[PDB]
C-alpha cells in the first residue's frame, strides 16, 4: 504494498558522515553542499536521491526513512533487502548496526529487531510467529556461514520451483529483540580476523513467518540486511558491486531480463530482490576533501 508503486521499488539514499576526530584536526575541508531533501553537490552538476541524509541526521532519523517501510511489509508477506554502500570509513556499519544496546546510537538492525517485536506483541490475538535468522559472509566469492565456522564454501542451489538458495545454511530461532542481537555478536565472534569485515559481504537475514491459529492460513517474509565491502580502489575483486549494480539499474529501466547469476550474492538475494519487492541502497559518503577521490565515485554508483 500500500505503499511501494512498482517492480523494483529501488530507493537510493545518501548518507553523509560527520568529520571525525583526525578529520578535524588534520582540518579537512568540508565538500558536500546540501540542497533540499534530495540533492547534494561537490564542484558541480547535482547528484539526486530519493534522499540525502546530511552529517547531522541521527540513527533514528536514518531508521524511519530507510527500514522503517519496509519491516511493516515484511510482516505482511513481503521480502526486502536494505543495502549500505560506500569507501571503508564512510559508515556502512555505524549504519546496518550501530551501537547495539545504546538507544541512541544503535544503527538499523536492532532497531528493526525492536520494531518488529512491537507489532507483533500489540496484536497476538491469533498470530503465532516463527522468526529465525541466518547470518553469512561472502568473502573471495566463497559463501562462509558466520554462526557455522564448519561452513565455508556454501552451495547455491536453485529451489523446488526455479529460484536460487543458500543450502544448509545455520539458522537461528530468535524470540526477543535482543536475541537478534545475539546472533550479531555470535557471528562476529566466529568471524574471521588476520580489516577482514571491509573485505567481505555480511548478509544478516531476518525470517518471519506467521500462521493464523484459526483460519490455518499463514504468510512469510524475508528481510535481508547487507553490509557491502568498501567500494574503494587503493582482498581482491569485487566484480561483485558490478553484478550488484547491473541487477538495480537493469530492474529500474524495464527490460525483460536481469543479470542475476552474474554473481553469488545477486544469484541468493533474487528472491528479495525486484519485483513485488522493497530494496533500499543506503549509500555512506564521507564529506572530507581526502576521501572525495571515492565520494565521488560512490556516488554515481547509483541513477
Ligand atoms: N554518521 C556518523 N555519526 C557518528 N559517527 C560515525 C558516523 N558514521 C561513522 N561513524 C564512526 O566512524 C567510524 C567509521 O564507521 P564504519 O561503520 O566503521 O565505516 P565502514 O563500515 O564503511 O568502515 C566508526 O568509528 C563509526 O562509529
Ligand atoms: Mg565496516
Amino acid at each position: 504494498n500500500t505503499v511501494m508503486d512498482l517492480r523494483g521499488n529501488i530507493k537510493v539514499m545518501c548518507r553523509f558522515r560527520p568529520l571525525n576526530e583526525a578529520e578535524i584536526l588534520r582540518g579537512d575541508k568540508f565538500i558536500p553542499k546540501f540542497k533540499g531533501e534530495e540533492t547534494v553537490v561537490i564542484q558541480g552538476k547535482p547528484y539526486v536521491f530519493d534522499r540525502v541524509l546530511p552529517p547531522n541526521t541521527t540513527q533514528e532519523q536514518v531508521y524511519n526513512a530507510c527500514a522503517k517501510q519496509i519491516v511493516k511489509d515484511v510482516l505482511e508477506g513481503y521480502n526486502g533487502t536494505i543495502f549500505a554502500y560506500g569507501q571503508t570509513s564512510s559508515g556502512k556499519t555505524h549504519t546496518m548496526e550501530g551501537k547495539l544496546h545504546d538507544p541512541q546510537l544503535m544503527g538499523i538492525i536492532p532497531r528493526i529487531a525492536h520494531d518488529i517485536f512491537d507489532h507483533i506483541y500489540s496484536m497476538d490475538e491469533n498470530l503465532e510467529f516463527a522468526i529465525k535468522v541466518s547470518y553469512f559472509e561472502i568473502y573471495l566469492d566463497k559463501i562462509r556461514d558466520l554462526l557455522d565456522v564448519s561452513k565455508t564454501n556454501l552451495a547455491v542451489h536453485e529451489d523446488k520451483n526455479r529460484v536460487p538458495y543458500v543450502k544448509g545454511c545455520t539458522e537461528r530461532f530468535v524470540s526477543s529483540p535482543e536475541e537478534v542481537m545475539d546472533v550479531i555478536d555470535e557471528g562476529k565472534s566466529n568471524r574471521h580476523v588476520a580489516e577482514h569485515s571491509s573485505r567481505s559481504h555480511s548478509i544478516f537475514l531476518i525470517n518471519i513467518k506467521q500462521e493464523n491459529v484459526e483460519t490455518e492460513k499463514k504468510l512469510s517474509g524475508k528481510l535481508y540486511l547487507v553490509d557491502l565491502a568498501g567500494s574503494e580502489k587503493v582482498k581482491n575483486i569485487n566484480k561483485s558491486l558490478s553484478a550488484l549494480g547491473n541487477v538495480i539499474s537493469a530492474l529500474a529501466e524495464g527490460t525483460t531480463h536481469v543479470p542475476y547469476r552474474d554473481s553469488k550474492m545477486t544469484r541468493i538475494l533474487q528472491d528479495s530482490l525486484g519485483g513485488n519487492c522493497r530494496t533500499t541502497i543506503v549509500i555512506c559518503c564521507s564529506p572530507s576533501v581526502f576521501n572525495e577521490a571515492e565520494t565521488k565515485s560512490t556516488l554515481m554508483f547509483a541513477a
